[PDB]
């Protein structure tokens, strides 16, 4: 029922939270650890890099 | 959860408190004596100086 422009403009609007859940994964910065960076702490099935 | 700054801080208390260890070793200067020289008084597992 919706028209591309309209899901242009809700595909606007999910950008916008797109990168606020980039901020929140970013923003936190704890004593200066960005935590939810999802590089910090991945398991990557090896200890080169945990 | 600190940084290699925050425990580069706390390691220069602990090299303050350090000097301070070899300070009780040292400045003990009874009659001239540095008892505390660990030297002073070592088995050494010999009698080549005791």
């Amino acid at each position: 029922q919706d028209k591309a422009t309209d899901l242009q403009s809700i595909q606007d609007e999910i950008s916008a939270l797109t990168d606020e859940i980039d901020g929140i994964s970013n923003r936190t910065e704890f004593n200066g650890k960005k935590l939810l960076d999802g590089t910090y702490k991945v398991d990557t099935a090896t200890p080169a890099n945990q």
